[PDB]
């Protein structure tokens, strides 16, 4: 499966040996970083004068000659060929040599070839990522590991932009970067070009700049010196901002005096990027001017950025046609997603899709916002990059399989089983949802209303369930110790660790269902009960970041099915047998009455879920920290001390009992 597609494809039913003895033609003169993947290629091979000719090359050299009428006439296009006689690598510039050679790595299968001719070109202009979330930044072997994988994926753009970089954002986007940070940026650039990407080096300075000669004149000495580490495309942003830096005339000025006086007085600057304020159609106000004051301002070859309709959304024909409208040229695409930075206790590990694929000439560049893991973002990102070069042919789920096969070949059913049931957002502020256990949803659905409405359910039914459980048990163990992508599974591990607790509690819970015998039921229940303290355990220590900490997974069909059958099957059993068995599909250590709103623990804060549509008593005596809500304490629920006021300040006093968003936030 050559990912991505080319346009143009003819494969005979013949199979050709890869030279013992080759003969290499245009190797002086052909882009070298071509010329090294193919020598990589040939190295237990032998170049004698002899033997089969490989003529590589781009469109003008000698090399090449023969097939010019045969190269597609668009930039980083190329003609690739394979028959018995001879090996024709030739693009139509030294970008397209580069991405005939990494097609033509594909092909190589056994030490044999297919006998095929292609001709190729991407569809889209500017393909890539932007390293442009909220979270931690990217590390440096990350970001080397990204980069040798765009290059892999005809990816020609990597967009650096990390929003918690301080020498990206404000106030420090004024500072060169210290000498260690420069070091690793001039490798980046360095990694960038053997790879054939664009490195554009991103800045946001709007939050504090003031247009005034001064911060002028430092944002392009900033640029000067990204310059001096090999940088030769830039952006600004100015994006997530409020105040004066939000004026669209000012913007585009600065745009086009960076244009005029540094992008067009070097020799060799290509992208010069910018990102509006009202980057998508709903944050864009009717009642003023501002897309099409930047549309008529800037620089026609200075590119605007977009994120669709919304801030988080996939691209579509009339959104698109609609941009285009307003900053009279086509849109340079920031797609939100995988980005998680909003709902970082999910992993989005599932397919790409949602784009329309035939707009194609409506788009200056199609770039990906990936998660703040690296790894895991590589299944998204490998399906951009086929959507980006031939969206014509996108096939959203064999690409999703073969970027995880690429990603995993060791353990690539194991990945995938994660990957499948860890693609959905859950509910969130910006109303962006995906698909997530699509295979299985049909069977949890049937069953879970036939056991709720004591009616028999199917046997299937049942046994997809049960296998689901096993497989993804499987699955986890696996993919822990799996040591082909060790920076993938530490990515992952606090995920994968979730996962498995899922699938034991479901398969304990489906015991609960087969319930034989009351000693038996009672085991199984005590043991789920024991997994869900588990889960609040690592929920609790394993990614606390300070907006959604902690650990979630199979959120949009299976933890729904396990959580609603336990309570079914506790309801029976308590209506059978005249008990009181708690039904509570969630650990809590602490307590609430009065409501059946849960309460939760997030780092060191006890709440109360909020609802649409009381004395709380914790495990221990802490200090607290504050109230808030939108009052009494104690420490034995006898003796109690009223606080005034939503907001409290609680002094660090000794708290064990609240009595009155509900927010109690407590000292560790
Ligand atoms: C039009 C191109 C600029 C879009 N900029 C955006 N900035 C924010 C990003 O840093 C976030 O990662 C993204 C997802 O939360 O939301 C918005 S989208």
């Amino acid at each position: 499966s050559l990912q991505p597609p080319p346009q143009q494809l003819i494969v005979q039913n013949k199979t050709i040996d890869l030279p013992a003895v080759y003969q290499l033609n245009g190797g002086e003169e052909a882009n070298p970083h071509a010329v090294k993947v193919l020598k990589e290629l040939l190295s237990g091979k032998q170049s004698s004068k002899k033997g089969m000719l490989i003529s590589i090359g781009e469109k003008g050299d000698k090399s090449v000659r023969k097939y010019s009428r045969q190269i597609p006439d668009h930039k980083e296009g190329y003609y690739l060929s394979v028959n018995e006689k001879e090996i024709v690598l030739a693009g139509n510039d030294e970008r397209g040599t580069y991405y005939a050679l990494q097609t033509f790595a594909q092909l190589l299968k056994d030490g044999k070839l297919p006998e095929v001719e292609i001709k190729d070109y991407p569809s889209v202009r500017y393909r890539g990522v932007v390293e442009g979330f909220y979270g931690t930044p990217w590390s440096h072997q990350a970001r080397l590991s990204q980069l040798k994988f765009y290059g892999k994926n005809k990816m020609n753009t990597y967009i650096y932009g990390p929003k918690d970089d301080p020498y990206h954002s404000a106030p420090n986007w004024r500072l060169p970067y210290p000498d260690k940070e420069a070091a690793q940026l001039q490798e980046l650039v360095a990694v960038a070009n053997e790879n054939e990407v664009d490195f554009v080096w991103a800045i946001h300075p709007g939050q504090d700049i003031k247009w005034n000669k001064e911060d002028r004149d430092l944002l392009l000495a900033k640029f000067e010196k990204m310059y001096q580490l090999g940088v030769r495309s830039f952006a600004v942003f100015f994006d997530d901002i409020s105040g004066e830096g939000t004026n669209p005339q000012k913007q585009a000025e600065l745009l086009n005096y960076i244009d005029e006086k540094f992008a067009q007085v070097k020799p060799d600057i290509n992208q010069l990027v910018m990102c509006p304020t009202e980057y998508n159609k709903s944050w864009s106000n009717p009642n003023g001017n501002y897309l099409t004051t930047l549309g008529d301002k800037l620089n026609p070859s200075i590119q605007i950025m977009w994120t669709g309709d919304r801030v988080i959304s996939d691209i579509t024909r009339d959104g698109i046609s609609w941009i285009n409208e307003r900053i009279k040229r086509p849109a340079y695409i920031w797609w939100n997603f995988p980005v998680s930075d909003y709902v970082r206790d999910h992993l989005l590990l599932g397919p790409v899709y949602g784009n329309d694929t035939t707009i194609a000439k409506e788009m200056s560049g199609f770039v990906t916002n990936p998660m703040e893991h690296a790894e895991s973002s590589k299944i998204a990102i490998y399906s951009v990059a086929s959507y980006a070069w031939n969206p014509a042919k996108y096939d959203t789920w064999q690409t999703w399989k073969d970027a995880i096969r690429t990603i995993l070949p060791s353990a690539a059913e194991e990945l995938e089983c994660f990957a499948m049931h860890n693609s959905d957002l859950g509910p969130n502020g910006h109303g962006y949802r995906r698909e997530e256990s699509m295979d299985i949803q049909p069977a949890a659905e049937r069953f879970l209303k036939a056991f709720k409405e004591g009616k028999n359910y199917d046997k299937a039914d049942f046994e997809t369930l049960q296998y689901t459980f096993e497989r993804m048990k499987e699955s986890a163990d696996i993919l822990l110790m799996n040591t082909e992508n060790k920076p993938l599974i530490v990515e992952i591990t606090p995920w994968v660790h979730q996962f498995k607790l899922t699938a034991e509690m479901g398969e304990e819970v489906l015991k609960m269902v087969e319930g034989r015998n009351e000693s038996y039921f009672l085991r199984k229940y005590n043991h789920v009960k024991a997994l869900q303290q588990q889960m609040f355990y690592i929920d609790q220590t394993s990614n606390q970041n300070p907006y959604q900490p902690g650990v979630k997974t199979a959120t949009r069909v299976i933890k729904p099915l396990i959580d609603r059958t336990f309570a079914t099957v506790v309801k029976f059993f308590n209506q059978k047998f005249n008990a009181h068995l708690d039904a509570t599909t969630d650990y809590m250590p602490h307590k609430m009455i009065s409501k059946n709103l849960p309460l939760q623990v997030k780092a060191n804060r006890v709440l109360i879920s909020p609802a649409n549509e009381v004395e709380i008593e914790l495990d221990a005596i802490y200090p607290g920290e504050n109230i808030q809500i939108n009052l009494e304490i104690s420490t034995d629920g006898k003796e109690w001390k009223t606080v005034d006021l939503l907001s409290a300040g609680l002094q660090k006093a000794p708290v064990k009992f609240v009595r009155f968003q509900f927010v109690l936030t407590i000292e560790k």
